[PDB]
């Protein structure tokens, strides 16, 4: 559907078919994957807590798209929706872990309970997804993952701990799952975005406020990183992992 | 009898309050015993009553152990009330406490994970939240996370433990940020690997540790414990949101 | 008859100017064909005369080789400006000329020094500061340095080589800053060790990366090429000031 | 000479009578560390062009200060006067590369001529230093080198590209360098400060700039540089080489 951004020009034959996975897929960044490995003729699997917002994104994309709907905090379901992927196509081929949630928290408010949940929805999932594709992978001898990082951590950035101190320990989660899991043919690298401009007066200041902060002088969009993620999925970087990729047009070198 | 770990002597230490997470045994002893030699006031949690007791009365009146499991938050908010109940705002917090037991990345449960971040990462997090409106209060604060660079050279067969220290890196730079309009200063105090108490079988992988190093001898928690005297002192006063990695070479290889 | 290192398409590279130093053999080489092969019109500067005559002349009318030695900064301002002259301002300039040949510490002359550094680094500068205004003019353009792990990885014996490398990693941040305004992105491309043209001797040590890489195959020079293309092409517009580490783990270790 | 800056109160026993040697020591950041050390009674040369005030500044801190003149560019005369050194009090114990030259430039002011000499005062010495010291330690077994870094170039600082640029040639020159002679017994790491007020209205707002930007809110001065150093160079750091130790007061992470 011409309706639906196809986000880059670019034509990776080595996408073609490809079992992709992406988590938080229905809305934002997730939705521009989504959008964009079906548009290279990927086999699309997506996960999102919002039913009818996943259901609409599947209806617009077609029979290669597929919804699970998915609470990423059931480490259950989650193994349940891989389960599910594995059984209609089969082995995960490329797994990105996107789900994440970024509400704003002063540090003396965080309870337990909120850092707890926060760490579950931020960080526990892409272990446990990675976990549950890894061996269907390993069987081929080959496939892909991305964790989405953030250069927020980098930047030293406050008033988020929850999801800084996340996204700061998939840097690491990368490197040693890379090394874990080479030997069986898996690559394995972060994505680290700035700030991208999604849907999620003042808009208008906060946003000229990236763009003076940024090397390149104009905003960054959800496009941006679904050129990213569709590089580092193809046979094109068969030999990169371990690694951080980061989009951020020089917000994270100020 | 007691190793004193350095000859420097640090005056801005004197009297200073230090609390550390898992100072009964190994790495944290070694920095009780060292801000002790130094006329700090010293207070430790640990959950090894008998190691954190004897410690405490070999070392004396300047140290205090505190009973304490860092996974239950409500207990280590309560050691950290006393603390502040008997000797005022913390001056220095080691969040120390952490458990390194290997496990395959294929058979970790739920219940594993979790409990291995909370026991690795949850009470760093929570130790600060506890120490830092003492420390606002009196305008002045060092927190020192203890960080791993198993991490930093993507070293498999303990991914909660790699995961919960890399979590900290990231900790570290963003409440040094956070807490600094304070006063409060946070780096992280990043070992290589260090020697804690098959012969041949132990001499072999010390060797080999000694030959992927750049400095041809092994590292002790002493080497530890001259870091953190450091990083605590006036000398690092301006030094935030940093890691500081002793590892004789062990990460650049 | 040619390498296309990549079945990938990009639109976004036919018809753009690209300009290579050290093109006319190994991994310059593999770029020269890779550009070529998207529709790019590719220009390539090299010592090697022959080399680059017999690579022009293959790959035909959209690929141009100019003589030049790089520690020359005349004659690469010379090059520069022709190739500006016969396509236009450059779209795309690869910093790519370099000498990697060992050499102990102990054993470097000042001369040594200096030409080594200008084999290896003062180019990338110069070359950078002849295309920028011709980018500025248009309002777009992409630079690529040629980094190396070896620095990351405090690899001995090759002093010069590395602190050049270790150069152009800061020279790439502060550039991508200096110039992004004027709409040029600087990224450097950072390869592992790339298999390029005793027999045990070779496989042994071809072997050895393979043991200390995390992926388990040799990295050649089409693995370089695919990188730059996507470093080149408008699906990076937004990446800049950036390492991208093609290194199969090896940097990890 | 209690009108000369101790820096700390801090004492370190295994300082004392250690030889050191510094690079650009008669003015600003050199001249605190040749203070600092030799009020822990070491040994300390130091070399600078600028005769005058390395005549002051030596008969200022007394018989264990040793004013060598030196351009370093010359590396012969920089040669020289390390064996001049080891001459008079034997192998150098810790070597500061500090002496550098920050004047901002355009890029597109930058000739050849200027860049080679930035290179020449800015970088080429430390190399050649470090190549002079480095033999009078192995034969001892010991010794520490401090490269002088900066946070300019991880910031990608723009307007002073030669300075940068060899700044951060030095990043690299310590990881290797350790590698290359940490079986001797020397180790070497870099120093790297942040915004240090010197001598070296208009200048207040500067100042608050740099408060506005750090974490930690008041300024850097060259005292903290050297409480730093001596840290470095002590028995206290045996272990750690080949690393960064950054005094920034966090203005790097922003
Ligand atoms: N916005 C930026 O500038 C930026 C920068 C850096 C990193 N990122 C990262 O990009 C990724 C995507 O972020 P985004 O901005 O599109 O977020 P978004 O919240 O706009 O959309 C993400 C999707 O995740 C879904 N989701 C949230 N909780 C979930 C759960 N428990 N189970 C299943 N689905 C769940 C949301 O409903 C939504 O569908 C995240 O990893 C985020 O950290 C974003
Ligand atoms: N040993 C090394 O080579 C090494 C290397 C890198 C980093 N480190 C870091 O050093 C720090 C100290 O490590 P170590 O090697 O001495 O570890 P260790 O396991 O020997 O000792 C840690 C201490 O924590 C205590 N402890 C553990 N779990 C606890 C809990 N739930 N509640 C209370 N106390 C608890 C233990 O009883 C022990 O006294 C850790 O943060 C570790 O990450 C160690
Ligand atoms: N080979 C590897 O493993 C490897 C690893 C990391 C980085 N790199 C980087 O890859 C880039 C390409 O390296 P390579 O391995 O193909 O090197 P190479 O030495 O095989 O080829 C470099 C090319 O530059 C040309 N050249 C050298 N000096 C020149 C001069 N003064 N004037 C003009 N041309 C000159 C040569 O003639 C040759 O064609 C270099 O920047 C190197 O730093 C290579
Ligand atoms: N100022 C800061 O905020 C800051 C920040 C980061 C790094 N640094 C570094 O700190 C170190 C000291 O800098 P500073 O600010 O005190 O500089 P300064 O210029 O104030 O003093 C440095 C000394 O070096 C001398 N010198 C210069 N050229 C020389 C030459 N060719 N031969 C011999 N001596 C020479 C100068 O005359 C002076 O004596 C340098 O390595 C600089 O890069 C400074």
């Amino acid at each position: 559907s011409s309706g639906m951004n196809r986000h880059t020009d670019t034509h990776y034959p080595s996408l073609a078919d490809k079992v992709v996975l992406i988590s938080g897929g229905a809305s934002g960044i997730g939705r521009a994957f989504v959008e964009a490995f079906v548009a290279q003729g990927s086999r699309v699997a997506f996960l999102d807590l919002d039913a009818e917002a996943g259901q609409g994104l599947a209806h617009a994309l077609g029979a290669n798209s597929l919804f699970l709907p998915c609470d990423v905090r059931d480490i259950e379901r989650l193994k349940a929706c891989v389960a599910e992927v594995e059984r209609t196509w089969g082995a995960v081929d490329v797994l990105i872990n996107n789900a994440a949630r970024d509400d704003r928290h002063a540090l003396a408010d965080v309870s337990v309970e909120y850092w707890d949940e926060r760490m579950q929805t931020n960080l526990r999932h892409a272990f446990f997804a990675a976990q549950a594709v890894a061996p269907g992978m390993a069987r081929r001898g080959s496939g892909a993952i991305i964790n989405m990082g953030s250069i927020s951590w980098m930047r030293g950035r406050p008033g988020m701990v929850c999801y800084t101190t996340a996204k700061a320990a998939l840097n690491g989660m990368t490197r040693t799952l890379a090394r874990e899991l080479g030997g069986q043919g898996i690559r394995i690298n972060s994505l680290v975005p700035g700030a991208i401009r999604t849907e999620r007066a003042g808009l208008e200041a906060a946003s000229q406020a990236f763009i003076d902060q940024q090397m390149l002088k104009f905003r960054l969009d959800a496009s941006d990183c679904a050129r990213l993620a569709l590089f580092l999925a193809s046979d094109d970087s068969r030999g990169c992992t371990g690694q951080n990729f980061v989009v951020d047009a020089g917000l994270s070198i100020q």
